[PDB]
């Protein structure tokens, strides 16, 4: 069970000051390309399941995971995951024929997954790409070695701002990060909705901040 | 403050049976090589700092960091630490002439530390390389998210095996961890001494497992 807090900035200025005000604390910035795949039929969307490519950079590094059922609530997140590391040449050519997925990516843990929980043809003939969108992530350790990421979601329709921190300890780790942000004076709000929902949707959330 | 648990292995069975009893929890496996620099008069040594350049893999990514004052116990560390990914060309031309490092690190927040708090001339025309060593490394995401970090580290004078785990609750973790090498049957005792301590003193720790 992977656990994330998750806080939506309303502004570009929000996620200047944000950056600025954690820049003692920088570790990392890289782009990120995340596509996204299911049978025609939807049969992974339907069993509440996201299988996605990320890229990062120029091809340099990619990542293949599968995410099930997650729930979201007061700014906490839990999800089922499994993820590895592939090479990112079989991750383009996945991209380019997703018919062969299941060829192409026959000794993956990932793949077997997907298989063997939610009964897709072996051979992946029926899968389809779903596309994807863009991301800027920029890494922080903070307090007590605390990873923060500071998002900036680049999707056809608009452009979101989070940041989030992946802890064993979610009650207490939100309220030291809600208590530095009021410190610093950044806007937040809990966030509504993943980006994979957020991508499949086709519009941003409200941002019913008040 | 960061804060890690250090197990140590004590042979490469040991490693192997782990590893394969890890092995559905893997997320990515890579080659570092370590780099370590200081002044002639060993300055950064005297007030307990390490500074390291790593290279990943065929100089795919370069991170800078300094570490002071660590301490370990009871297979619990914490040690004060700011790192920093930086462009592996320039962590090449520093570790060619590490009396330009100055010059070479003069924006990074790192190198600022350096001399704010050791008083090192600013130009650098002092340092020089101490050396490194090669490091296996892979990584697992195990329960409640947690990153498991198996390392097999090869010194010039012998291999080590460890395996770390970076948290925020340290005690209850280390508990999880011990049980789960129990109940899998892989030997380990408390790591007694850090890799770039054990790099230093040019031999292996004893051993001392019974
Ligand atoms: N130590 C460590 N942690 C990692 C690593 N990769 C990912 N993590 C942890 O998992 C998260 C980032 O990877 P991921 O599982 O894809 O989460 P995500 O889908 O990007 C988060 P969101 O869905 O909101 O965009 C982070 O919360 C991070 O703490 C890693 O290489 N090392
Ligand atoms: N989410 C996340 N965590 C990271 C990342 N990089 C490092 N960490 C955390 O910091 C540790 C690895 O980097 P580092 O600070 O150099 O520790 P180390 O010096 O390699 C540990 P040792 O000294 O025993 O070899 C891990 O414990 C990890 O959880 C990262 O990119 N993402
Ligand atoms: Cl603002
Ligand atoms: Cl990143
Ligand atoms: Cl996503
Ligand atoms: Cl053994
Ligand atoms: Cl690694
Ligand atoms: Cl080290
Ligand atoms: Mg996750
Ligand atoms: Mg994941
Ligand atoms: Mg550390
Ligand atoms: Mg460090």
């Amino acid at each position: 069970m992977e656990i994330e807090i998750k806080l939506r900035l309303p502004s570009p200025s929000a996620h200047q000051l944000l950056s600025d005000a954690l820049s003692p604390f920088h570790l990392k910035t890289h782009l990120q390309h995340n596509l996204f795949f299911d049978t025609a039929a939807g049969d992974l969307a339907s069993v509440f399941s996201a299988l996605r490519i990320r890229f990062y950079d120029a091809n340099a590094k990619c990542v293949l995971s599968l995410k099930s059922r997650p729930k979201l609530s007061e700014g906490v997140s839990h999800v089922e995951e499994d993820e590895e590391e592939i090479d990112p040449q079989i991750g383009q050519e996945v991209t380019a024929n997703p018919s062969k997925m299941g060829s192409l990516l026959e000794k993956s843990r990932i793949w077997r997954r997907v298989v063997d929980e939610i009964g897709v043809a072996d051979d992946g003939g029926e899968f389809v790409c779903l596309g994807g969108f863009r991301n800027v992530r920029a890494v922080y350790r903070w307090v007590e070695g605390l990873i923060l990421e500071l998002d900036e979601t680049e999707y056809g329709f608009g452009t979101s701002y989070e940041i989030e921190c992946e802890t064993t300890e979610p009650e207490r780790v939100k309220g030291l990060l809600e208590g530095f942000l009021k410190e610093k004076g950044i806007p937040y709000e809990y966030s509504g909705a993943s980006k994979f929902a957020v991508f499949r949707s086709g519009k941003l959330l409200p941002l019913e901040h008040h």
